[PDB]
């Protein structure tokens, strides 16, 4: 199933993301569950916007807000949810919400898959039109769920973004 | 997988519906295996219609015509097959065919998901025209399918509902 | 999972297709993996195709390229990928890549889901059309990664077909 999905084939700078949200969809926010590994509605979002990425999380990983690593993936054509995408990070969106911090990494395409994102080895070299529509996403989608906010405070490389894989890997079991 | 989705966090007020067909998709007919738990083509269907909600089922439940409790589920925007939405059941379209009777439930997603159907708590909140609509599907889908009939009784109540819920679970128990 | 799907339940009239792109689609090219059985995306295509029909694979089967049997199955409407369709051998596109001559049989919607494809016994009741364009897609589409070819060598009947599913169904397993 979905749960016996490696974090990555060779951590940290070529993983696989599971997919919950294609990149320019419906506003349904989906989530693989624990025990079935299937993919559930988690929400119906209710601001007028899409992701401007595929949006997913590394398996048998954990940040400090309780749930793995996500990651946003970038791709030509939007793909399916609940399907896995071998990928290369190369950023890292620092945000904080309520409470837990909340990074939001960005991986590419694997060159295995696709040469179109060999030029994209750090941050700067994603297009700054992009950077700006996750950073505004983030920043907005939440605004109509009382109680919730999001302050975007800024992006980080791909060392920062391999950091914070091996980091939550590891808070990866052990305890 | 799709087999280890728990029929309910809290029957039968608060359900899991397993959605098989989205609402207003292409005339695919699909179904869970019992054995994969993979969502197959059962049918291309023959008349040109298509289902008014999501179409689903209650995992872990057995209604008397062999099969789990089918369950419509209303959304804002159509659900990808083979996902999990939990709802909140609120009616019954009481119907027989061929094999039997065919009781159909209507859900709408629970209140964590979104407050859009908090207003809707029995099947008379529900707009005449979707109530109408499913009726009249149900009435007809088969039409081109020889040997096949439908004849619709009516609308019961969330607790009519409820009680098919926990009717068909219990009697959930045989292979 | 989509693992444990038999490879037919009748080999060879009768079988079970897993679908890992359907007809008409973005470009994306998935795969299911053998440990997780997951859909991955395998690679973006970079010609400018779609698969004229949907296109799959026989669970528990071994080409000699190292690989399950690719069946073509089409369909009045596309299928959701990582869905199975129960259907039947009607021919086989013979052609050669290498490493590993690469065989694609075309196998039609079994009767029990739709009598659409009743008539089509044998590879030469498809339309000129559809093969035409089959055997023009596989001539082409890897025309744009370096070192890959494809010859397409001609058309066999579906005993032919049936052959491919028995020989590589035993290949497998057995060592």
């Amino acid at each position: 199933s979905l749960l016996n999905v490696p974090a990555g084939k060779d951590l940290p700078e070529d993983i696989y993301v599971v997919i919950e949200i294609p990149a320019n969809a419906d506003p349904i926010k989906y989530e693989i569950d624990k025990e079935s590994g299937a993919l559930f509605v988690d929400r119906f979002m209710s601001t007028a916007m899409f992701y401007p990425c595929n949006y997913g999380y590394i398996n048998h990983t954990l940040s400090l807000d309780g749930d793995p690593v996500d990651v946003l993936v970038p791709t030509p054509y939007p793909l399916q949810p609940g399907s896995v995408i071998r990928c290369r990070p190369v950023g890292v969106l620092k945000m904080t919400d309520e409470a837990g911090e909340d990074a939001k990494l960005v991986a590419v395409p694997h060159s295995k898959l696709s040469k179109e994102y060999d030029h994209i080895k750090d941050v700067n070299d994603l297009p700054e039109l992009l950077k700006a529509q996750i950073a505004h996403f983030f920043e907005h989608y939440k605004d109509l769920e009382k109680g919730k906010w999001v302050k975007v405070e800024g992006w980080e490389n791909a060392e920062a973004a391999k950091a914070e894989i091996v980091a939550s890997f590891e808070r990866a079991k052990n305890k």
